[PDB]
């Protein structure tokens, strides 16, 4: 028993962080097989940040300006290349600690696991979601840039996120691990503000479903709802709306605990109107929207 | 910017983990050189548990009875002994991923991150506090014994929890690496509970610091209160007593945010009295107490 807000084992990643450097700016890079892969920011001076134009700047650049280091040995740039707002940088050796790996973009709503690193050498692991404003509550310095987001499928590494930026509001932007910006952000030191953000209804209800597997119940109630009645209640309080899909996900975690997705929508509707009158569900005094369906049952059925 | 529940990176601690069996029973070990280390309830069966002497138990096994497998391979073991709570199997291979580390045992409001791990696999990483009433509340289901609880202090692994079992109330109980349970449990499955459990409050006034490092300064306010007056306050809610020594643990932490300790104790027993009125602290709802001066300092300077 018990529900925490639980990473993936970072030690196939740990083996893949190096530190990339160029001119004064020093950030961290992903090294997999031959290639370091880190935000092509690496390339800029302060002056340039506010509106660099990254092909000129990287056209006047050659491997030798480069950096990049793995622990207390030097790994030799033999080739350069910019992908979106990641830069590839091939070196002369390939990682020995390479795991089985894979690169995906994810959908808002979608849990994963960061390490954040400074100068190449990895600080700490939380978890994390992809907020439906494309932004993640994140815990970055400067020097953490290139630290990366992930998952583990069985024994392959699913990278999917490369940090870039902190907005105004304290989160922060990144991009997928080919470059691509998470929502309509842009790598340049400009006015930039996240959208305003809404619950992953899908994921409280996942959070709700752990909370009844681990013996908190007294938020449910005898009542159902319908989808559309739900929906209608979700969107006042600034909740996501509830698929079939989204229904059908939470079908496994429904019939582990004989509690229909629309019965616990009733509790969901109820505890919006209601509040949890100095209650608790799992530890928490807030409705939990970064745990997936997925993520109660791997933590619960382990 | 930004403040999460942050675990050490596990890669250190994953090279360790193996699987062992006795009879019937498996579970996780930890092979350090050539010691691989265990809780001992593993050569107990179902009848056993309920009262086991395990200097019998144990008398009556040999090395052949103990089955090793680290990942794919199958580690022979050569001698084995009993310390406290814990087993001692001598193997045949030092294990070449051994880190440098330490064992130690730690005092109640210090933090841990916790690799769980089933069949010598590691599964997950998340950040515990041994409560002041000696449990921890984890996540753990059966098949997670063995996992262990560590800190990492610059490369060395510290390691401080092996766990043993679950309690009536859901919450965890364990040894130290050296087979010491904390609290006063005892591995055996018979009645027993945990004691009523109490607030961590120097790790609180340690997170308000991480609030206000992060700019969540709304509970702040103009008065200051007196140790005695803070600690007559402090104990009505069922709050550890907050020493001069904890009040110089905070001091680096007063400094950098120009809040003195007192100051802040005056936040703390104001919203203590009269809650958050609808409003969050780093998106808590509720004081948390798992982060600890150190915790703070670690994630806020990297
Ligand atoms: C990152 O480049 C790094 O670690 N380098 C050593 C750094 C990470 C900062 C933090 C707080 F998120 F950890 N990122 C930046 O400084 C980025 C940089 C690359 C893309 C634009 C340029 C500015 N920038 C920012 O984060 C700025 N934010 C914005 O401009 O938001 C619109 C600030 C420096 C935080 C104002
Ligand atoms: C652990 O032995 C294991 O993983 N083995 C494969 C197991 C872990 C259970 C859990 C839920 F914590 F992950 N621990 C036990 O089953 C222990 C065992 C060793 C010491 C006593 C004996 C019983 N036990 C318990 O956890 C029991 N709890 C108590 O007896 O609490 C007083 C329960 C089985 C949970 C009732």
């Amino acid at each position: 028993s018990g529900f925490r807000k639980m990473a993936f084992p970072s030690g196939k990643v740990e083996g893949c962080m190096v530190q990339v450097t160029c001119g004064t700016t020093t950030l961290n890079g992903l090294w997999l097989d031959d290639v370091v892969y880190c935000p092509r920011h690496v390339i800029c001076t302060s002056e340039d940040m506010l509106n660099p134009n990254y092909e000129d700047l990287l056209i006047r650049k050659s491997n030798h300006n480069f950096l990049v280091q793995a622990g207390n040995v030097q790994l030799r740039v033999i080739g350069h290349s910019m992908q979106n707002c990641v830069l590839k940088l091939k070196v002369d050796t390939a990682n020995p600690k390479t795991p089985k790996y894979k690169f995906v973009r994810i959908q808002p709503g979608q849990t994963f696991s960061v390490l954040a690193c400074y100068n190449g050498s990895p600080s700490g692991v939380y978890q994390c979601a992809m907020r439906p404003n494309f932004t993640i509550k994140g815990s970055f310095l400067n020097g953490s840039c290139g630290s990366v987001g992930f998952n583990i499928d069985y024994d392959c590494v699913s990278f999917c996120y490369m940090h870039h930026m902190e907005l105004p509001t304290g989160v922060h932007a990144g991009t997928d691990l080919e470059g691509n910006f998470y929502g309509p952000f842009v790598d340049r030191q400009t006015a930039q503000a996240a959208g305003t953000d809404t619950t992953i209804t899908v994921n409280v209800l996942a959070w709700l479903y752990a909370a009844v597997i681990n013996g908190d119940r007294w938020f449910l109630n005898r009542f159902t709802t319908t989808l559309n009645d739900f929906n209608l209640v979700a969107m006042k309080y600034n909740y996501e709306p509830l698929t079939q899909d989204h229904v059908d996900i939470l079908g496994p975690l429904s019939a582990q605990t004989g509690i229909a997705v629309l019965d616990m929508c009733a509790s969901l509707k109820e505890l919006l109107q209601n509040g949890m009158n100095g209650r608790t569900i799992l530890g928490s005094a807030l409705l939990e929207d970064e745990f997936t369906p997925f993520d109660v049952v791997r933590q619960c059925s382990g």
